[PDB]
């Protein structure tokens, strides 16, 4: 029995939970019941107004990567790309961007950031993508900055999903059309975690959050221990609102609501969608929250404290004295909601060039053979549809960017699928740029663009084109979208035959990779035709800008991979995606915290490229490891404080205190300028414990020939500790910590031994 | 009987003769006949060596826009391009580009330009677009600067085709492959031409290619009065080589000779392509001609003539004493020649800025209702596969432009098909130079570039972004190309469906046309939906970015259709062509001199845009019509001069000296700086004898609101003449002749009389 735990306001947010009180006990239970549920209106969810006391609609509105469904905006690069420029202003600035059109469109929340659900259990999750890092500490520090971007524009924030939400397959939302109801089909899948890996895995980055500011969190659609995440006591009462000290609301996935008195006991806020969308999903609080005060079944006080937790983000962001603007745009779209859409411009000088920073910091280099950066080759070849436009538009796709037809040439490939996603004004094409730039060279270029399986002339024409090319580049990529989990990974469209291709009739080809998770180039990673290789991931609106000054040698690569590149599907945690049709579908978290590179360097497999892995057109050469116990400060600067117990606690200390510093020294031993994200791995001592952990990362901008740099890595006391099941505390453990610094996670030539 | 005159060298190349006769009366006969005839090579004909004296391989190269089937150049606009600008200082630059990229790359012969072969009879002639205007006169002025342009770049001329060869279907050019020969299917067809016809219509072109000192000429595929051109004494022995007084060289059209010994006794030169393609098109004086001269059948002074006209070029353009490079590109194809490709950019700086403006001055507005020019549209939709790249690559369909699929989306057309088409280095597209705008104004941009009628969701798709958008573009094209003649004026690939989708979604469509000849746009044009309409013909590899400009006001439309654009082809000149089985087709030219708008003019027939039509973004008044008759000059300036006799001949005067001048004066009447082309027409007096015939033009550039300027057109004996059949000679007429000018050829505001 995890009772539900009265807000108070908590750290910054005082004055706004005293306002927030002072209005909800003025409030009728219609007005209490009309601010906890949807509405219909123009945006992804609406809260009924509290007409009587001047508390208007709330727009609650997708989504990560910035406002979706809407025109007089930017297509901001996905979260998987900022992860992989390793850049914490880059992660600021983005999501402050996104922040700002949010506000200026007029959202109240933002169903944003994805905080850590899913994490990357899986590396075939359908919305892998709209996440950042699969770790736990590098998700964390994203996702504290990424909340603190959209907080600091005036945006409310729903970080999402809690929790443990890791596979799209089985996740059944709920959904009554007709007597064709979703709980006569199937549960969602039950992820099934133990006590250690909630706290140590699952938990961390909403942690962060939490500590970030959240206004709110988004409970997840699966099952945890085979109890709906929107009605989990123990997931929403005790981990999130007492443990983690959570003072904000608890907004339903859409239709992640199964029943109405569980769901009032156990922890939700906000029942999302409510009326919009035709009621279908679900609309357990209404009117039917209404009767269950008044009838004695749930008490007024509980559902006080869940509007009181709504309105404590408005009246902290002032949203009361500095309203949004009027949100104009339909975004439900017809004829689910008829309605006529204004017009309002939203993007602001500085937008376009910050995008381009970000793809020109993420893409991340794999193989270079000497083929980069390019000179001023003068005959180009370009291959693949991911080259250029959408023939059908940007936006043909529609509202999330999932409705094109299987076989359209939907071009390069900016963003995801689904709810994540958003429009774009244009798209700079990968073609375009390097047209521009061979102008400039006085060359020649050609691209074939078509689907070469199924358009006649296709294989002729590459067969012709590539052999007198100084250069042939191969773009490829991967769409996958929320609401499946991607088979395998296969390379979408024709990225195959391209490749079969290319490797025929060209000994200089250029891969360049658009995705959303990782795929199976084993065919023609070691070929030595292949001479280059990057994965560009999701850049958005500024795709071909922002790579192409990388390929030329006008910056170099910097980004690494914030996952994973096994060789094998197989050589990933076991039963990543389960496909049943029992009733009441088990996903058993067996391997515990081991996932992505936690399983491979427990279990001695070699992946292609490691958690990290990433190359420069330059080399660093890692010197001079400092551990300096003197380097200590008091945790000031968290917005919210979590009580998570701890063994060290002496009534004025923090879990978050930095304990110690750690310092390296960097040297650019090659031949050009270039960045470099020098990464710190810690062994924590322990039974069956990781190999090692990611406890930092700092980026060196622009470090000339010759030059060094130090490297610094604050360590807090959380960083150094495990979860004791037993006591139901953090500790730090006896024994050695290995402290390792370098260029990867398998790159590591500094290490020393820590013992407390 | 019309006997082969004997070269004397003209004018300019009495020295140029005089060296060419040296070295060829020491020629042997074998030597004779080995530069008289085509030898295998790298270019599409190369003339034998006669080694022994030094005299190298003639490199003879397609085509009318710049060299053919090579890499390292640029993509110039058409003919038919250049026409639509009215601008001679733009039809010599044109071709002076086309000159230093022909010589750089090494050719001594340009097959290029045409000359009024075609001319225009037909406007579904599929290879229309080589020339420029459907008028003899206009075709005179560009052709002689054509041919200026390129000779003075130090390449020979092959102008071309002479003469009459006025449709495509059933030119039956000569091939021999196994036994399936053409002589066993069908003749050529047989262009059957009054004398008066030839004199004042075909001839008229050819007197000026003459006249600006064309090296050579090339004699067509088709018969005349039932006798191959290219075996027609009296087409080249009296008309081409006693009456013009042709000094240079007559090259047979690759398949245009059908025997040895008329060919050598009637007016022909050269053998084209000889020992190349196999000797597939013929080969009828190789070895042939050297029996022939040995076994007293072929005079060795007749060979002699034609060896002496073939060297007389390479001396007066110091092709001896300054050599083009050598030619490097296997312009004909595997497996026909197996040969590897060099590599050579002769692209230099300005050339594409002059591509560029060729386009900016060629863009003809048809249509403007209110919507050009564009302001700071915030929302662009764009229809049509027109507006970006060839999906296989601009060069996939191959070395003449003719090999892609039937279906393929070949993107902007830039240049038609065939012998006349050329490589590109990259392509501009409309829609990306449309982008780049659109960038700069914080608009959104989107196209569907499928093909509407056969690609799943591309209807919905437009039917979704259409209503919307603040503009509309439809991009609309008609490929045609040597071989055939097209079946009607309707529209390429999905155009009638774009045009439909268009508007019944959108109410202010801009359409742009890029196109080889007049299309049918009858259901659309008087739709007030469709608020502007232009034609941009064949603009080369700079097409988006001349078109944009001229879009958004940065600078004014001032391009005129360079023929007639009737409403239905049934409105044009009756059996213009003629499709038959029988072995000996026929072409009655029965309409004599009335092709294009002197047909429409004479029978009353309405077209929906008059010869000479194009709209400004302001108005132009034309004011003070002046004849000067004092304002007289002797022809100086003539390059080589004709024998053409004339009444008033008094063994000191030209049918080409200047007899009056006339002036006009136009004025900036409206609210833009614009520039406009004035014209001025002639009704010569006489029977059976158009309303009116151009007789100049002249453009004036860039007059500001409330200025003026004059126009002046110096007027030329031959300008104020007919062809007497009686007395075989030109002469000036008696009657009135009205004299008419102004912005069009039926908008016509100033009139005066003249009567000797
Ligand atoms: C799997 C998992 O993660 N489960 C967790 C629960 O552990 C967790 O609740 C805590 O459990 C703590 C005890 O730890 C041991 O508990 C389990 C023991 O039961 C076992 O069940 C299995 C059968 O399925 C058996 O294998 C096992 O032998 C044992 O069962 C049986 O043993 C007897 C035979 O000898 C038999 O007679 C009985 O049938 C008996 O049931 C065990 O599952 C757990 O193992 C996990 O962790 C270890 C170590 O990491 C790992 O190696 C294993 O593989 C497993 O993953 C572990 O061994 C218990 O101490 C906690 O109780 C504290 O906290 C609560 C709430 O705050 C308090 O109410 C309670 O009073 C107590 O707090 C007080 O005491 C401590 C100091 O003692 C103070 O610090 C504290 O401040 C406070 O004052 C707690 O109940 C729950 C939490 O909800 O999550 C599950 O997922
Ligand atoms: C159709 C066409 O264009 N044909 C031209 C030929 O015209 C041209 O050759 C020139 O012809 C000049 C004569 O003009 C008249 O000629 C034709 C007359 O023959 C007719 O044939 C048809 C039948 O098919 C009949 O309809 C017609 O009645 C006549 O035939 C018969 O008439 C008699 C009945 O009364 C009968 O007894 C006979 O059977 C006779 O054959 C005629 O076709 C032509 O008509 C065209 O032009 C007019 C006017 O534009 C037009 O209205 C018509 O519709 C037609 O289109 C026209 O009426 C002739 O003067 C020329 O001869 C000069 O030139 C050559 C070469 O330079 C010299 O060798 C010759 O000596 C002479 O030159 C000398 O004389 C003049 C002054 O007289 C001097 O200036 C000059 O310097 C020199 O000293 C010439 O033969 C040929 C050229 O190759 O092309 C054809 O296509
Ligand atoms: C069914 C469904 O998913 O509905 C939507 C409407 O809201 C949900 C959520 C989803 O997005 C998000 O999840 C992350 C949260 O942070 C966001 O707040 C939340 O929006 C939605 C809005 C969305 O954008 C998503 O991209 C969409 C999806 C996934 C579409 O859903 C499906 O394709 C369903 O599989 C399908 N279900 C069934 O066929 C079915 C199974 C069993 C029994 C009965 C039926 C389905 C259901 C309804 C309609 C189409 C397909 C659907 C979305 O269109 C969107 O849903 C609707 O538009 C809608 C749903 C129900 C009634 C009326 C309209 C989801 C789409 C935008 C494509
Ligand atoms: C048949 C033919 O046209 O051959 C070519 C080779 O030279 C001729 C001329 C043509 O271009 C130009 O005309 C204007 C002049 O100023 C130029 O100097 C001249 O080159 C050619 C070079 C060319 O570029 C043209 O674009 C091409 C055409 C038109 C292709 O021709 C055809 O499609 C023929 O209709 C077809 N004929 C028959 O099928 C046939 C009919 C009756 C009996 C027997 C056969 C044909 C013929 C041969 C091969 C394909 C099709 C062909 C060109 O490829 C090119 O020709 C060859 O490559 C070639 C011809 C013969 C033997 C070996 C090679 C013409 C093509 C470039 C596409
Ligand atoms: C469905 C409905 O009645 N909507 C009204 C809306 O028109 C009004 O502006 C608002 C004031 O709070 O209250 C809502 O209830
Ligand atoms: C087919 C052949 O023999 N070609 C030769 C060529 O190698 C040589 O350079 C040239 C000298 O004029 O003479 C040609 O006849
Ligand atoms: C209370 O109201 C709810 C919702 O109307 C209803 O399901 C329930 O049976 C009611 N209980 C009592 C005790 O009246
Ligand atoms: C939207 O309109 C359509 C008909 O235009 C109707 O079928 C549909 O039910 C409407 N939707 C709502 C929610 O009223
Ligand atoms: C590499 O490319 C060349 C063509 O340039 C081809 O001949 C060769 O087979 C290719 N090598 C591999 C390993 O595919
Ligand atoms: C998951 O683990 C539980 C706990 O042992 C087990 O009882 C259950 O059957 C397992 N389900 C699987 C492997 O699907
Ligand atoms: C002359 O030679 C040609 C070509 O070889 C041949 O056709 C003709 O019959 C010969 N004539 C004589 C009279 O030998
Ligand atoms: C070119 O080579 C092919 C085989 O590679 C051969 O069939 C063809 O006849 C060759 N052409 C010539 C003109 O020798
Ligand atoms: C013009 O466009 C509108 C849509 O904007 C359409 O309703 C109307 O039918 C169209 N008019 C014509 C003449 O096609
Ligand atoms: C062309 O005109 C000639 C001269 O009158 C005539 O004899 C011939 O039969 C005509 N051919 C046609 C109309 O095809």
């Amino acid at each position: 029995q995890w009772p539900a735990p009265l807000a108070n306001g908590g750290k910054s947010w005082a004055s706004a939970f005293k306002k927030a009180k002072a209005t909800v006990t003025e409030m009728t239970v219609e007005e209490l019941a009309n601010i906890t549920s949807g509405v219909i209106g123009l945006c992804s969810g609406v809260t009924g107004a509290v007409t009587r006391l001047g508390i208007p609609e709330f727009c609650l509105q997708d989504g990560p990567i910035g406002p979706r469904g809407v025109h007089g905006s930017s297509q901001f690069p996905a979260g998987l790309t900022v992860a992989a420029t390793w850049d914490r202003t880059l992660m600021y600035a983005r999501a402050r961007g996104m922040g700002q059109e949010f506000h200026d469109q007029g959202v109240h929340l933002a169903l944003a950031p994805v905080t850590g659900g899913p994490l990357g259990r899986t590396p075939l999750n359908g919305r892998g993508w709209e996440g950042t890092f699969a770790d736990p500490y590098a998700c964390g520090e994203a996702s504290y900055l990424s909340v603190k971007g959209l907080t600091d524009a005036g945006v409310a924030t729903v970080s999402k999903h809690w929790i443990a939400y890791e596979q799209e397959t089985s996740r059944n939302l709920y959904i009554d059309i007709d007597g064709v109801s979703q709980a006569d089909i199937q549960l969602p899948i039950s992820s099934n975690v133990d006590d250690l890996t909630m706290h140590e895995l699952y938990m961390w980055s909403f942690a962060e959050a939490v500590r970030a500011g959240t206004n709110h969190i988004m409970c997840s659609y699966n099952r945890i221990n085979n109890t709906h995440s929107c009605s989990n006591a123990k997931g929403l009462n005790q981990l999130l609102k007492t443990e983690l000290n959570f003072q904000g609301g608890v907004v339903s996935d859409w239709g992640g609501q199964w029943d109405s008195v569980p769901a009032a006991e156990n922890g939700l806020d906000v029942a999302m969608p409510g009326k919009g969308f035709l009621g279908a999903l679900g609309d357990f609080w209404g009117a039917t929250l209404v009767e269950l005060i008044n009838n004695g079944t749930v008490s007024e006080d509980l559902v006080r404290d869940k509007a009181v937790r709504i309105l404590t983000g408005y009246y902290y962001l002032g949203q009361d004295t500095n309203p949004p603007p009027p949100f104009v745009y339909n975004t439900i779209g017809a004829p689910t909601l008829n309605a006529t859409s204004g017009y309002r411009n939203v993007r602001k000088p500085g937008t376009a060039e910050l995008i381009k920073e970000i793809g020109s910091a993420s893409v991340t280099l794999l193989k270079n053979t000497g083929s980069l950066p390019l000179k001023h080759p003068q005959r180009i070849a370009v291959l693949g549809n991911d080259a250029t436009y959408n023939v059908l538009g940007p936006n043909a796709c529609g509202l999330a960017n999932s409705a094109c037809d299987i076989d359209n040439l939907n071009g390069t490939l900016t963003t995801g699928g689904g709810s994540g996603s958003a429009l774009s004004p244009y798209t700079i094409t990968p073609l375009e740029a390097l047209q521009k730039r061979a102008i400039e060279d006085n060359a020649e270029i050609a691209a074939v663009v078509a689907n070469s399986n199924t358009t006649t002339g296709a294989e002729d024409a590459i067969a012709a084109l590539l052999p007198d090319a100084d250069v042939t580049f191969v773009f490829l990529n991967r769409y996958s979208e929320e609401g499946a989990d991607a088979p395998d990974f296969s390379l979408g469209g024709d990225g195959d035959n391209l490749m079969d291709l290319a490797v025929t009739y060209s000994s200089n080809v250029v891969v360049v990779i658009h995705t959303t998770g990782v795929v199976d180039i084993e065919k023609w990673a070691d070929n030595p035709n292949v001479t280059a290789i990057l994965v560009a991931y999701l850049p958005g609106q500024e795709a071909g800008n922002s790579l192409v000054p990388v390929l030329y040698g006008d910056v170099a690569p910097s980004g690494k991979l914030p996952w994973t590149w096994g060789k094998s599907i197989d050589d990933y945690v076991p039963n990543g995606v389960v496909y049943t049709d029992a009733y009441s579908p088990q996903s058993n978290f067996t391997e515990g915290v081991f996932i992505d590179y936690r399983w491979f360097d427990k279990m001695g497999i070699t992946p292609r490229y490691e958690f990290g892995f990433g190359l420069s057109y330059t080399t660093f050469t890692y010197s001079n490891l400092i551990v300096d116990h003197g380097r200590w400060a008091k945790d000031y600067s968290s917005v919210m404080e979590t009580a998570e117990p701890f063994a060290e606690w002496d009534g004025t200390n923090s879990l978050y205190d930095v304990i110690f510093t750690v310092f390296a020294t960097i040297t650019n031993t090659g031949n050009l300028t270039g960045s470099e994200v020098a990464q710190l791995y810690i062994s924590i001592p322990g039974d069956n414990q990781p190999v090692r952990q990611l406890r930092g990362f700092d980026k060196i901008k622009d470090l000339p020939v010759g030059d060094s740099a130090v490297v610094t890595f604050p360590i807090r006391r959380k960083d150094v500790s495990s979860w004791s099941v037993v006591d139901q505390l953090w500790y730090v453990p006896n024994g050695d910590f290995l402290i390792s610094v370098g260029g990867s996670s398998r790159d590591l030539p500094l290490n020393t031994t820590w013992t407390p």
